[PDB]
């Protein structure tokens, strides 16, 4: 509890430090990351962080409090529209999730969530997900996976059956559009553990379901590929129109994470 | 200013009247609920003015180009980040155009060589940029597509990134605002884009079909949006080459 508020209030205090920083006026990135990594330690000085802009690559990721964190997700965002961009923080504790933080900056909007509590949405409560087919919903999907060699091929179905398609430009953010109902699915070929760790502690706690393109357990200790869902239609997505290419996004896999 | 002043009072009327039917409930009905009250307040009003819809010569006389929700797979969805959109024209001339991000609060108007707006403030003039600098928004759907998506595959990865948010009005306005350096669909109904292109044009934007010719009222298109640079670029370094292929489709397609 005093470990959830002191992280609720850091994240809190690392927005305010963002805004000042463009009221004002990739330095940014390193600013706000400094910050939390050095608040962090000031107060838990035996707590790890692993985070993007250079901290905790080659930590045992599974040993004592980590603190997962992307200080700012969607760069591109931040740069070209000042807004839709998140801070990700997710805390495991002995290699098991315990809270998640991604925090929309410029709506001002916290979402979070602690093991077995729930997910929120600043103060009010995010209903369970129900079950979707494919045909009738709307995927997170970019653009830029349809032009890859063969990943782009297998995704085309997935995109012709999908009722419709969308893109936001910030991972963390479309994994909790996903927890909050916005879509029913979401979906890349590379994402690092700072860019789903808090997200995927929000999703869970609306029976929500994740795994890598195939079907793998997602964890911390390494970069992935994903697919997050409601159950139904992951179910769906993994089963008809990914497990047929197992050998094709196996090879895939073993060349991107190698 | 007096039609002006009517369109912008109707528009956020119309939104106010699409929340009460959400917050007492289901979108079959609130877009028939909009698109009459919508209609039949502009045909009391000015009768002899027409007004085309979903459910004609565009040159002659006022035109309202309505779309009462576009971005109604939103709606349902996620109950946000669909618009009303409203193109007035004059003998063939863009007047007014309105897009109102009902759930968002906010509207976008502009009365051609008067400027654009967010509520009651003027939007910046439009930069040029570089493709390889620039968000574009194009949906995924159209890279699947046989013979498009190789035209389009090529433009997305040359790009910086690509966005697709699901409301062609919204994402015109996008471009208008800054958010999205272009935006670029194979077909579009007038309704989707009259509102934006008058917003568009008062930042400077520029607005052509995906073989450079002018977009009009008179019918459907494809769409090439942006700042004037990055339009230059898209058009003839990327959709020039495969013109005689781009036709074929547009005659295939309209
Ligand atoms: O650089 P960054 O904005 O923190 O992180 C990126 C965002 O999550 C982006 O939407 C996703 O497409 C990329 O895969 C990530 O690298
Ligand atoms: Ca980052
Ligand atoms: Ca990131
Ligand atoms: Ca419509
Ligand atoms: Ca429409």
């Amino acid at each position: 509890m005093a470990l959830y508020g002191f992280a609720q209030g850091l994240i809190q205090e690392a927005g305010i430090r963002i805004k000042q920083l463009m009221e004002q006026n990739t330095n940014v990135d390193k600013a706000t990351e400094d910050f939390i990594f050095d608040t962090i330690l000031e107060t838990y000085p035996n707590h790890q962080v692993l985070g993007e802009e250079g901290h905790g690559h080659d930590i045992d990721t599974s040993k004592g409090t980590v603190w997962v964190v992307d200080p700012i997700d969607g760069t591109l965002n931040f740069v070209h529209q000042q807004e839709n961009f998140a801070i990700s923080i997710g805390i495991y504790i002995d290699g098991k999730p315990y809270a998640g933080f991604v925090y929309d900056v410029m709506a001002d909007v916290l979402y979070h969530a602690k093991v077995g509590e729930g997910a929120y949405r600043g103060s009010q409560p995010l209903k369970p997900l129900n079950d979707s087919n494919l045909r009738q919903s709307i995927i997170g999907i970019n653009p830029n996976w349809l032009t890859k060699p063969i990943l782009g091929e297998i995704f085309k179905e997935i995109v012709n059956d999908s009722r419709s398609a969308r893109a936001y430009g910030s991972a963390a953010l479309e994994i909790v559009s996903v927890a909050t109902g916005n879509l029913e699915a979401y979906m890349t070929p590379r994402l690092q553990p700072w860019d789903f760790a808090g997200g995927l502690v929000i999703l869970y706690e609306v029976n929500g379901q994740a795994s890598n393109l195939l079907g793998e357990p997602l964890t911390i200790s390494g970069p992935n590929s994903i697919l997050v869902g409601n159950r139904g239609l992951h179910q769906e997505i993994s089963n008809d129109y990914l497990e047929p290419h197992h050998d094709a996004l196996i090879q895939l896999h073993e060349q991107r994470f190698k």
